[PDB]
């Protein structure tokens, strides 16, 4: 069906469609054991689809892909909370496309249904042999699609292949303004013919249709990276800064991965066999052994360090030219009789030629290092090192290693890092070392992934999030991906920006990876 | 017209009156105290337009009435006047959200409560019902009531140059609105007209300079922020940090402290601030009297610009001597904090007793920046 | 009404009613804007009530009451759960008694009805002036109650005052066997004119019938007490351990109470404005005093310490016998030239004549201390004191200070605390301290809490889970308070008893504070 | 009641409506001591009123007052030439503006009629308690 609108002042006309370009199937559910009714005006009540919006610009080019969307209780708010108290499920859902659109000057919209175990052309000219409808941006203000629950199968359970909605630019958008721009928002409610079959306890790790995140500023969560100074700053650093292998590595699909662990504190102590020989150039450098409690010395599977030690990073070529700093001293009966600071190079000084490492091979200048001796080791800090860059060293996963993969934002967005301050261990000795001030930044936190670790997220959309701060009101928009990187849009210079650290995150939509945000955050100090 | 949710109506059969309006009062043109706002390219998506309590105050009749009642119940009908063109696009979002919900700050959760989504190609007389929704026959003050909210769905766009439009709304009561209980009209339920006497600015008081008259108005683009404790006022108090209703009186303090000089003049004599009320130094009372100058920002000791005012030893309320004397605000170069509200005031004058109590009345500064030095008031502690 | 059955063997019957002690009254809900239906088989679907169960013994005397619920939502798995989604309720539910008796000899129960805003009796002599029923054990299968909806509103918001259940032994409990007991079980259902009024999308804080606890072991969780030492053990000990003001206290109101925060990495790091005089007795000590970031130096309301700044303990009588450790470093430009270890008080040496308080004035052994100087503060351990006894010291909210409280278990319940290790610093120095191994004990660590933070708790009901490690299978049932101390039921002697802490928490039901677990920690070692 | 039209090459509309936003009160004239009829072309000849004509530009602002007429026989060139004759008057006056409008972008205008005896606001929000 459709239906024609005169706008005000008779400049034009809007139209509103219904259309099914259908597959069109129903079940009679005789073998569900039970049918469960809906409250009837759910069916009345349409929402937000989490994926939707997407903007349309003169930029955008056909057979580029802007949506796609399984038919699943995951539509709607309801059903998808519903959902969560049920076995299995059947029936289509009512889907309608909002579309902001003008006599601005030309362009088309199509929209096509797609069955299951078939993939998603990238051309505008192929999803015309799907069944689709097309819309033009000069009259278009609703479209409502019946899209039918496509099934070999009487009724679902969890873990099926679903049909999917698919949205593409047909025409290229034009106007006389150059920054005329069409907003594309689609909203969803189920059919009559829905239904549910089996009532059953919900699911504590339900994957919600809306996350709740208590309030906890930034400078309370500290720290995968350095657990002994207090989150103050939020950074943004534009010098390519894509992050290699660190630790604070945190997804929902594993928790920590990598050597990284969900009780970072202090800076994780560790051991070494100090075994040592001949070594060459440094006359004062011993060649010590690390050891690692619950993982095999002879296991190239499990990772060749302790959990949770991981960088302040080394390997650079200045490896031998900027040394690292620790709390060591000599293991005895009962503890440790003393524990001093000295240099340590966690590098790669003579034996493996290596680059940023994870041995199992730490070098000292300790000359009083002795074979027979078990030592103890608290990273601090650098010394001789330059600043904000020997710290952020790139490691990786070497050998037939398996660690925390390396990650780099998108194209137009940059990193978020927490970011905090290391105060310079100063010194006047015949015997002893300096330090140097320091700047350290880490990924997210544990302390806020493990909410996103419990409540669930929905699979294909990363989470859209605020930030409140002080008063008055200022909030920025970040986005959080399941991989555990906070991502920021940004325009402007390459300039390394600071954000407070006193502000809840709010949580707002979910939303697709490719997704532009309208609030950026102009580098321009 | 549309109705997101229906109007229950409610039999006032536990009201001891049930007191009618004028038939005439049912006349929707009037427009809604408060229910205007404007919409540029620059507004973001999810940002709150306008948000209304739907109660007697949505109708500039049942406003005044409301005042002479106790209570009430009924609903209202809204109407849509936009003031649109033919090259914009955009659209809004209107929600009833129920009286004991909290009000989302995302569009998508918006979505959730019963709405209506309004183009503004489309949009220029639409009628919306505000419903009552309650457990209870009639209302008290001091409820908890529904709300209206309007929102923006997508951007204002155009498809040529830049346009702002401007919406209003008008509102007429439904025809099952009714009042109960007359009650003296000296109640809540602020009046939806105020009426200002006429008395130009030059006649009014400087709280921060009360013996100079308003001479003229002037805005600065620079000054983005304001920090004043001293002439600061609010209607909804609360209260405001030493600000008074009587400026003149709050111009005048005494001050006293024993031996003490700064580190690099030995002629900057220290001084406590008395207060109007009596100790103790609470940390929960202004530590520096009701009436003060701000006349200060964060400077420095050493070639610094400094603080001019009167003082003069008291004398068993007899004669005193009184001279025009130099001031400095604080050593706040000493503690690494900035300039501030507790540090013990310096005056420039080795003849001081250590014992006696001083008057003072700030009137000027000197070797100082303009304006752009005074403007900034020191800091506080929170 | 009424129906009785004969028992297999013809030895006695059972008795299974239907009453209606009944107020009984129906609204129309003529002021709902929108009435919504429920799914017809959550009528048919009698679950478990968390408050239930409870066991009745020859020593359970008339007058206790045994059960106190009110008529909600809540009393239904499904009803709970759906009561998210909407903004009010209205109408009645079923109550189910089911009573596991027996001709064992005798005793009766009696179940009341109560409405709004009246008191419970703790006569069972009393209880006979409401609505009621009386039961006997030697007949009794199962009473079902028709519990009404007593309101003067026509359908409720959150935060109404409700009808309540009580059940109480009427007559006690009699048999020839002394280990004979009689278990009640109650279960509930909404009669068929409950209705819910209007859809909200769900809240993300709802207090949910169901806790979902990620997989984390105990030796995740670490630490607010010893945030350096790894959680290695689970510990009980029976010398009357009831806490004093600690660290580490977090409840479900707040968040964390007291000077506690959700970041208590390394051991949270302090400084000391370290003015100094005259000091009778030792002739090495000064008098330093504390600095307070984000509290004022003047004001009683706030702590006088750096929030996570508490405990170790001090102010014994041989609190000047027994010195804390530090380590201790002058304050200067870009750091701290060095970084010693230095005994620290924390104490009452002179000035307060005070028992373990929380100034505000802090004493120590350096004589090198000088007036107009910064000094940092990272406790280690403890050196000449005692062991197990002088770390949980019982300190107090003293003046006009509010702190956390003083908390113990109650009868016949003991504590369990986290447990970690300290190494000694040992030392051979002509200037330096030595030190002595030590056991630290914390209560409930913010990893695991942060869960229930979120999740949230039935008001009145104490959550019931257990604790699963290694295989072969073995669970021990634990009752973990919103007030935030987790107490197990013990039997035997005061052992100190030591529990692994390698096993997953998992919620069992909820329960009433006094609850009796039948998995009992037998003391014999 | 109102009426439509189609502009030429239909690129809009445009409007001519006919409102009573009423006091609506007619006299029986029981005490004149004779009534005196008018010529009926009088009451078809529509004249420009005197205080008519004003302008709108970008510049003018909402609250500011346009135009204040009394109704009386001076608002027409016949009627204040007749008047001249006579003793007394009784009856009301047809009114009509002309706006020379385009869909220019955007913009709206209020009339309203106040009784006797009562002050002339300068607001555009309290004019809407009045008859408009």
């Amino acid at each position: 069906s459709s239906k024609t609108e005169q706008v005000t002042g008779a400049t034009g006309i809007t139209q509103s469609t219904v259309t099914a370009p259908l597959p069109e199937a129903v079940s009679s559910l005789s073998l569900a054991p039970t049918v469960n009714a809906l409250d009837p005006w759910v069916y009345l009540n349409q929402t937000e689809v989490p994926g939707g919006t997407f903007t349309v610009s003169s930029a955008t080019q056909p057979g580029s892909v802007l949506l796609e969307l399984e038919i699943s209780p995951e539509l709607n708010l309801y059903t998808s909370h519903l959902f969560r108290m049920y076995a299995g499920w059947s029936g289509g859902f009512s889907l309608k496309l909002l579309v902001a659109g003008n006599a601005f000057s030309a362009g088309k919209l199509i929209a096509a249904i797609i069955p299951p175990n078939i993939e998603v052309p990238n051309s505008a000219y192929l999803l015309t042999g799907f069944p689709h409808e097309i819309l033009d941006f000069r009259t278009a203000d609703s479209m409502e699609i019946i899209a039918p629950d496509i099934k070999n199968i009487d009724y679902h359970f969890r873990g099926d292949k679903l049909g999917k909605l698919v949205v593409m630019v047909y025409s290229p958008l034009r106007s006389t303004s150059a920054d005329f721009e069409i907003e594309i928002k689609l909203t969803s409610a189920p059919l009559p013919d829905f239904k549910f079959t089996m009532l059953v306890p919900p699911i504590q790790n339900n994957a919600l249709p809306i996350w709740s995140i208590p309030q906890a500023p930034p400078y309370s969560m500290v720290n995968p990276r350095s657990p002994l100074t207090p989150v103050v700053e939020l950074y943004i650093n534009s010098s390519y800064a894509t992050c290699n292998h660190q630790l604070g590595r945190y997804t929902i699909y594993q928790g920590a991965i990598g050597n990284s662990t969900f009780n970072p504190s202090g800076a994780w102590t560790a051991t070494c066999t100090a075994e040592a020989g001949s070594v060459t150039g440094h006359p004062n450098w011993r060649y010590a052994l690390l050891d690692l409690p619950d993982n095999p010395t002879f296991d190239p599977t499990l990772p060749p360090v302790p959990r949770g030690f991981c960088d302040w990073g080394s390997g650079v070529k200045s490896g031998n030219k900027q040394h690292l700093v620790c709390f060591t001293g000599k293991k005895v009966e009962g503890g440790f009789q003393d524990v001093d600071t000295h240099m340590w190079d966690y590098g790669d000084n003579e034996t493996v030629g290596l680059d940023n490492t994870y041995q199992r091979t730490i070098y000292i200048k300790d000359p009083s290092l002795e074979k027979d001796a078990q030592y103890l080791v608290i990273p601090m800090g650098v010394s001789g090192a330059a600043n904000d860059d020997t710290v952020q060293v790139a490691p990786n996963c070497y050998g037939s290693w398996d660690y925390a993969p390396t990650v780099a934002p998108p194209l137009g967005e940059q990193f978020v890092w927490f970011r905090s301050q290391l105060p310079a261990s100063k010194t006047t000795t015949t015997s002893g070392v300096n330090s140097v001030p320091v700047n350290v930044n880490a990924l997210m936190s544990p302390d806020l992934m493990c909410s996103a670790y419990a409540s669930g997220f929905p699979l294909g959309k990363v989470a859209l999030l605020d930030y409140v701060l002080f008063g008055g009101s200022v909030v920025r928009q970040f986005k959080l991906y399941p991989e555990g990187y906070m991502t920021a849009n940004t325009t402007g210079s390459n300039t390394g920006f600071i954000i407070p650290a006193d502000g809840y995150f709010r949580f707002n939509s979910w939303v697709s990876p490719s997704f532009m945000i309208s609030s950026v955050v102009d580098l321009n100090l």
